[PDB]
């Protein structure tokens, strides 16, 4: 009951559900400065230095069939990376979680995306001990960054070859950010090459991941991603629980991107559409050009995770 | 009559006569879909792909003594800048340019900062081929990186170890953009370690920028400047002019960290502040530890420069 065919088609009918509300808010809703408003409505100040400087972090939870996953897990993410960034959330964390139940429910979306924005505020680095940080919040319908008839398939990428991964040395890339210099170039390359899907090399011969996902690679029953250069990703994270319980070894190390065009199997996971197989590289077959067997049965543990209640929790509609 | 004196005093009067102005636009103004608003006032899409993903780039001519100075190549780096992001400026050129002047001169600003700024608009880059770019304005009193009192002195820089700047690989630095990253790491190093401005090396040696400008290094008479990994600053571009005209020999090359350490002077240059001093460099003097005699001929030079018509034209104000 966790197939593509079981939870992708559920999913759909609940999207038929939604395009016919009539909730203004059916389409999204954002939080900003201390009311509700519809997400094409919204609009925050051009002085904001999340703006003018891309000076923010930020974090997305998802709901799934009206069901939170992990939220206190992006919660936990949101604060190490604003005190990396020397930010301080302006609302309480109970406070925070309390408003997203609240603005999930108002919209009525059984599938979300939801956004939390912290950004330095209206005062430049140098004034950052005021700590005088803004807050925005945003609800909308669940976005795939592989579109559902694409996951039975698999997708196609490339390792880019006109752009690498930011190091980590000049931004880090356990702070969940929005400067996408780098992604952007990715996904402009996939296209020009004729593929949909980047994954950036870090400039040493690893592979690292792409604009919204980190890499999975598989070889003989082995789940290998980086450890390096990447976003910890809440999504990586209950991939490599749910291949551990299922019989495969995992490691969290060095990729050499070398190691790709040897793989059985590629995966590329976010929160933003799940598990979301490659089936194609730089023009050739990977593996079989199928889904993989491993690929599916971490496709079909990950989504039966989302109603275990130590990893989500149901949202009371009204 | 372009000594220090004579150009931050006559500057400190006209700001006067601004901070007593009642326009309501004094303060700044910006150009949002269509109309002026008050800096304070103008409000932006959440939406926007500038925000969502610092999907953009920007360019900032300034206005000195009520005169724009250099706009024509502000605005063609903004456009060649554009046209490697595959963006499309939403206005004509000769419209921008007579918006940017009427604004000026209906908020009375005699000094000003000038920031054009054009986004991927409300689609995902995987939509870019659409265009629907957005185009923002904004008009403020002039900014200062480093403040008129310390020009006169110079101020303190660190060459940093925590941060490095993003390479080239990752992100063009040609490309005049808003992912500071780097930068901010830059500012809050420099500020941990007892110093104002930061300097970023490259990872192999050589140093770059910072955070809203370019590094020139002087040694015997020769002003080297970085040529790789750094914007191609306009201030910059008028200080290799100056510099020459004045009979000393300029170098745009690589610049080895290590050379910083031996220079007879060095200051940092851009648009929001002119020339600007560093006398101190991780804690030791630099030179002299005054203003160099051939840092004061440059920034002589470089305000000369704004009431030369080859470089500036003058503003119509009501």
């Amino acid at each position: 009951v966790y197939s593509m065919e079981a939870v992708l088609g559920a999913h759909q009918k609940r999207n038929e559900i939604l395009a016919a509300s009539s909730n203004p808010l059916a389409e999204g809703v954002a939080w900003v400065e201390g009311e509700l408003y519809p997400l094409s409505e919204a609009r925050i100040p051009i002085l904001d230095q999340g703006f003018l400087r891309s000076d923010l972090t930020y974090d997305v939870p998802a709901v799934w069939d009206g069901r939170f996953f992990r939220l206190d897990d992006h919660l936990d993410r949101l604060e190490a990376s604003c005190e990396k960034m020397r930010l301080k959330m302006p609302m309480d964390r109970s406070a925070v979680r309390a408003k997203l139940v609240e603005m999930v429910a108002k919209s009525g979306i059984r599938d979300a995306y939801v956004e939390l924005i912290v950004t330095r505020g209206l005062k430049f680095i140098r004034e950052y001990q005021s700590y005088e940080n803004n807050l925005y919040l945003m609800v909308m319908p669940y976005v795939w960054a592989m579109r559902p008839d694409m996951q039975v398939t698999g997708g196609p990428a490339v390792v880019t070859r006109t752009v690498r991964r930011t190091p980590p040395g000049a931004m880090d890339p356990t702070i969940k950010n929005l400067q996408w210099g780098d992604f952007v170039r990715g996904w402009l390359e996939a296209m020009d090459r004729g593929a949909v899907y980047s994954l950036l090399p870090d400039g040493d011969g690893n592979i690292t991941e792409g604009g919204g996902y980190n890499v999975c690679v598989i070889k003989d029953g082995v789940l290998s991603t980086p450890s390096r250069g990447v976003l910890e990703g809440v999504t990586r994270k209950t991939v490599l629980e749910v291949a551990a319980a299922k019989g495969y070894k995992t490691v969290v190390d060095f990729v050499p991107v070398d190691d790709l065009y040897h793989a059985d199997e590629i995966f590329i996971c976010t929160t933003a559409g799940g598990v979301m197989p490659i089936t194609e590289l730089d023009g050739q077959k990977v593996g079989g050009g199928q889904v993989g067997p491993i690929t599916r049965e971490i496709w079909e543990g990950y989504w039966e995770a989302h109603y275990d209640p130590k990893y989500s929790f149901a949202i009371d509609y009204p």
